[PDB]
């Protein structure tokens, strides 16, 4: 009886894949999901996770791969890995040298979603929800203090958006940055945030506990579905802010002491046909790094561009650079200094 030990991130996957993949194959799969690259990047350093495939952002595996806690992914077993978007593949690889390791599976960006009827009530029928002022300036903070603030729980994400609104670079190598104007605003901002995670703001979005919240495009728009579904009245909505965002891709890797190989690669072979993870980005509401499956997507999610975002808005997205061991540690003590409490 084969088996396969899956690690991925919470709501990335359709109701029926792994079924039809159990089905197709006979191979009994047992998934897990997180929520943090965080979380996982802890596993995968203090010992064996006992799993065969893992899913980090590219970022985060570009320092895990430092660690040897990967081996790289024999491409004879991926044939149809032509199917993926080579410009995709070209930035991971800026992660990932030759893509040796990391197949990359989705990607969207660190916006800001919302309660439309909220927070036009709070800061009018202008308010500038097509800027990070939304959120990062305290007096509309301050406003929207009590209808419910939440700040996604990724120390990295929000210091890198902190910086791009301050004019500085996203991946700052200078640390009085992250001690002086980005832990200053991050602390006149922090008495209106009611909570830092990275998951719960989904269903306080969905349910209209809170207003607002910086998150993942795809949560932001799976809260809006599910809103819409339960016929509440609620309007959910995410904007990619006009002074960039961080886009993340979020990639399969095989860690080193996988212990069903085959199973493995059968399963990332699934998920390489197109068919397949366009079925997926139709239930998850996430852009797929697939070029071949993009016009396999229904239009609901491939037109929409704060899933699919046009030339215009991917130019003035950024990404995640691996800090050395002194930013590192300045950003973990400002990230505990502001989540204090
Ligand atoms: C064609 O999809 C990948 C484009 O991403 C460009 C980055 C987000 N700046
Ligand atoms: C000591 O248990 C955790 C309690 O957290 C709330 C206070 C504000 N720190």
């Amino acid at each position: 009886q084969k088996t396969l030990h899956i690690y991925n991130w919470s709501d990335y996957i359709a109701p029926d894949t792994v079924a039809n993949f159990e089905k197709e194959t006979g191979i009994k799969v047992v998934y897990d999901v997180f929520d943090s690259n965080e979380v996982l990047e802890g596993k995968l350093m203090a010992g064996s996770t006992g799993f065969d495939l893992v899913v980090p952002s590219a970022s985060f595996l570009e320092r895990q791969l430092t660690a040897g806690v990967f081996q790289p992914l024999d491409k004879s077993k991926l044939p149809e890995w032509k199917n993926l978007d080579p410009e995709l593949l070209k930035l991971v690889a800026k992660h990932d040298p030759d893509n040796k390791f990391a197949m990359p599976y989705m990607w969207a960006t660190t916006g800001i979603g919302y309660n439309v009827d909220k927070v036009k009530a709070v800061l009018g029928e202008n308010a500038p929800v097509d800027s990070w002022d939304l959120i990062l300036k305290p007096e509309n903070l301050e406003k929207l203090k009590s209808c419910g603030v939440s700040f996604l729980d990724a120390p990295e994400e929000v210091f890198a958006t902190v910086l791009n609104y301050l004019g500085k670079d996203p991946n700052s190598t200078k640390a009085d940055d992250y001690t002086g104007p980005a832990t200053d605003l991050l602390l006149k901002l922090r008495p209106n945030i009611r909570y830092f995670h990275s998951s719960q703001y989904i269903n306080d979005l969905a349910n209209g506990d809170i207003c607002v919240a910086i998150g993942w495009a795809g949560k932001v728009w799976q809260a809006s579905n599910r809103a819409k579904e339960a016929k509440n009245g609620v309007n959910v909505s995410f904007s990619i802010p006009k002074e960039g965002a961080m886009a993340f891709f979020d990639v399969f890797a095989m860690p080193a002491d996988a212990k069903n190989k085959d199973e493995a690669y059968q399963f990332l072979n699934y998920l390489l046909r197109p068919d397949v993870v366009a079925h997926i980005s139709d239930h998850v509401f996430y852009a797929n790094a697939n070029k071949a499956a993009t016009p396999l997507v229904s239009a609901e999610v491939r037109e929409n561009p704060g899933i699919y975002p046009p030339a215009d808005v991917r130019a003035k997205l950024f990404t995640l650079k691996v800090q050395d061991p002194k930013i590192d540690r300045v950003r973990t003590r400002a990230w505990t200094k502001v989540k204090s409490g």
